[PDB]
């Protein structure tokens, strides 16, 4: 009867999983670990709509909040995921206030936005739903370009979104650096600390994508509200590489 | 050109294999590209149906590993359809008798050596029109030893000509011996039974394999002379990796 | 060799089904009932493209006209559904004449629109096709916002569309009311009667989404050209609730 | 924590279950959230293959009902894969003999009580590491009685320890008795046979269930003391609901 | 209204059928709309699982041809599920004995003539409430002859009342006779065996069919009096068509 | 370790296949023939994202370059296909320089474009990837409208795209002619020869869709850099029609 991430915030940060691999079984198993949410990546993965739909059900059963990082900031895409029981939306490449308004417009019924009414899965979870519907959903605009960085105060002024979510590898690449996992490039570190500073100054939430528990520990200690660690494919490949090395030793 | 596990065996060396309980092509290619000689797809304990296994075999083959399937059951017609989909290794669960081992062998070879139906959709693309002459050599076939019955019938199972050897299911074997179904068990009777099966396989000039839950245990099985070592299931490795990332983050 | 809904109109209103549930078996069974068309909802459902494709085939075999209510008024989405054998398109959230022109542009080959030529399934049904292709397809713009209501005459002036299709729950919500199934909110009833009046005055068709046979009876008697009743999920849940009550009595 | 049908049975009360012939997760969750104790997915007469059943079981479990499967056939390895996918009830069609009932029982219990293969992917997530000790109790198993053969062999079918009891297939039973395959039949011989099967089940201290086409007929079966009543198939309820909406609209 | 192959047979004429090894609905409808009386979906040698066959049957029926399935195996419960999905013809591979032919026949007919389970989801939509009375006539059933065993047992296979006749698997038959598994073979012993099977089928008042790789070979089989001729697999026709387009382009 | 089509060009034209039918088996078999690339059509087919993903893997294994003709010139669609191992993109209905810039922006990382970084499948193929990533991908803008024809020099001036790809049936239809397969309509033939002339004058590649080996032979002899022949459905239907005619003779 509550968004698990919003419950954290009403008390603390949320730690979230991150899925690049389609399917229900790992999604349920990771949801039952000490993750507050699990994010399904529809941008940089083979996950289409038909594949994401049962994964959202698997995450909720595991007892974590089902989040989707979308392919694009498209209102109608975002609406169909909310009606399929995505209760968190991370939209990539939100570069301007107008783009942040487009995201906010998808997350709220009229009068606060233009979300189309047909809440197939949320009406089953919440039963009462319409009266609390905006609170059931967390919305974060991705900051991952020099343009998004310049427009940070503009983007954070948008009511309807909870805050921003840093894509550090795309931010590093767009600033002319190596697209390093958990990049500590001094200019990129500066930009990230600036985004976190401006989000907290406007009374908004800030999140960040991490490639490691180590990096995620530091981001939590830095006061980020929403930390993801680490992609299922990345954790699985590293574990298999270590299992093989130990076998062949 | 060649079955990469048989190439290992021919050059005097064991094969190390991955083990997939998670459906999908991306991790199947990613793990195939690691220093695994083969990758086994589990169709027994997992949600992987035939529709989901077919593209996974392609993805493993592209990554450079030999695609294997541990079937739901020792059923000839299920096995033949997987061979024709480009499964180049078959591991059949719960092979308890000489008769069941012969049923497996029958699926793996064309007439006159078995009764495999001819329609090799994917193997004819890989091997070309010369496929029939070398078909038997392109496929590796292992009967699973997971029961007291199979342990008692090991010598007669090992006498069947059309299987390469046996593959220990150590959690089922531990359970059927009255012990905890723990992977990589130290239980003396289970350890004894596993050593017994390897010794009998090697005495009969056949291959022996074993399912492992860890790199450390796989290292020992490789040093003991196991021909085909699997380590470790994608879901188990992923789950353990996530619990550690969470522990480090919190 | 004809659009079953257009045949009704050339003689009478069309009564249509409405699917929120993916799959072929219920789609064929409902198509064989006394429905002129069956609408597949790709907005407020788990139905992706791969799932809709075989449902269109199942509806045609049942002998009803296959319709799709799309996720969004996107030309290229609409074109791919027409080439998969959708012979009716209902586009949601058509708020302006420009948006109604975008819908019209997808439904017609040049010179009447810009529909891309590759009619995989219609060429199999019609064999002759190009010469009649516009007549094989029914197009309706959804009116479900106060903006769409204000622009009704603008939207109805667009050649290329057959008419409009009322979304009464979204219209009620956007006008500041409860999103009630078959809403009789006096302001919403007024707006709907106005839309029907203006559609018939411009010589265009008007349709309406209904949640019940009762409401659909009244809309047919009011002279609506295209009436849908009722969602498969809604009919199934209500039937199961009554079966359980009778079992437990 | 517990199988909701067994909890009903333990607290002295019958179970009412839904019946799905339509694949997909949305209606499966919607019906599971109604006052049904279980929801049965039909894999015999429907287009539901293994790939389509797997997410449906998840969706029923989330809705709060016990996920059941009426299998295509009484096949041990098919049954074991469904158990490992989180099917917590099994209804096996066309169980005609004590031997076939024993084949069903064998699939449902780990050694030493049956021969179920150990790899409980979804049950180990629900039940945790204590699963092995309580596995048998987490699963409900019913043998279907749908033939004159099964009716003649009812007492020997009911003597098998590893099944909870029987589930009447009344359209097949009516047909095999030489009568119209009508659901909720008034045909005196079919009615007699159904009462006979319930009385024998209850005399043997086993459960009895029946497939129903209507709420009214289900009410009577519940009053007659049936332990497990299904009412009614999603496609039948949907079809009847659409014909009435159409009738009212026109 | 009627099975289009049986309508051919009743009007004194053979049936020509297509043969699909490629999953999907678009080519299945496109080929069904050509001058084919039936289209066979191959579930033995192809990547077509149950989930992929179900919409293909719909697509063939819409195109105007009778939907047929060559099953993976002669398994009654697999056959019954395909009948209930709107497969109106069944071709069972590797039918070697009278007993196996009786197993096929049992799947195809309701009690009292066979043991087919009653739940005809798609046939009841096509045929209506009068389906039970005419069910047997709506389905065509052929046992495949592809082994020396089946050739020796042809007369006893042909004595089974509940199958329409036999369907030659000529590549498997050539292989089992010790010859190259070439389609449309000129090998004298294979040609002789094929003529022998047709003559025995026709002497027993049953139908005979044959799988062909070419239009030219199909023409000859039609002139020889084959009742059911398939020509030629979608993948083979597509592959040959692409090699010619490439040859012409380069 | 190279794009097979780019290798042709660095030496010769590329001949490519064209798939309208979903599935891996024909995709692998056609890839192993003497095709340099195989194009999967997501515009005029039942192929959704979940269906295209394994087909790309099947084509690469066969040893041809996996290409996709997209439903639409949508950056985020194009990015998700590149991260799934599409190494050629043909975007339909590219009518203006701005539209050609939108295509170019999807194909290149910053600073040359805005491609989002998460190369799941290319990182597995190339291992080194980022340093050569633009060279691994071929991009072609479709010319199939009178507007695209008028703007040809504009479109060809865009850096980031390799060239253009002619859709002759849509070009014929938009110019007021019959949408004939391999059309030789004199005005359409003129327009095509003009597009080829202007592409080669700007030092860019030109490709063309063919319905036959005969037409494709002539286009190769005319100096087209990228020739497709012929759709799998079209080749299969024609072969089946000839097999039936020979059987019934
Ligand atoms: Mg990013
Ligand atoms: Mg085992
Ligand atoms: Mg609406
Ligand atoms: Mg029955
Ligand atoms: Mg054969
Ligand atoms: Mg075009």
């Amino acid at each position: 009867h509550h968004n698990k991430v919003r419950t954290c915030w009403n008390e603390r940060p949320a730690l979230a999983g991150w899925l690049q691999l389609p399917g229900t079984l790992h999604a349920e198993a990771l949801a039952r670990l000490d993750y507050d949410a699990v994010v399904i990546d529809m941008q940089h993965s083979p996950i289409d709509f038909g594949q994401v739909a049962p994964m959202l059900i698997a995450i909720e059963l595991g007892g974590a909040e089902p989040f989707v990082r979308t392919q694009v900031n498209d209102p109608s895409d975002i609406m169909k995921l909310l009606d399929a029981g995505a209760y968190g939306i991370i939209a990539p490449m939100v570069n301007t206030r107008a783009e942040a308004q487009t995201l906010a417009s998808a997350l709220h019924y009229s009068p606060r936005g233009l979300r189309a009414f047909g809440p197939r899965r949320p009406s089953l979870r919440y039963g009462g739903y319409l009266a609390q519907a905006s609170e059931t959903v967390v919305g974060l605009a991705m900051i991952e370009t020099r343009e998004a960085l310049a427009n940070i105060d503009e983007i954070l002024s948008v009511d309807g979104i909870d805050g921003v979510f840093i894509g550090p590898t795309d931010l590093a690449l767009d600033l002319g650096h190596a697209p390093l996992v958990d990049t500590e490039e001094a200019e990129v570190v500066s930009a990230i600390a600036h985004v976190r500073e401006r989000a907290h100054a406007a009374g908004k939430r800030v999140g960040i994508f991490c490639g490691s528990g180590g990096f995620a520990r530091v981001k939590l200690a830095e006061g980020f509200d929403f930390v993801t660690a680490a992609p299922d494919l990345a954790m699985l490949s590293a574990a298999a590489r270590q299992v093989i090395a130990d076998a062949r030793a």
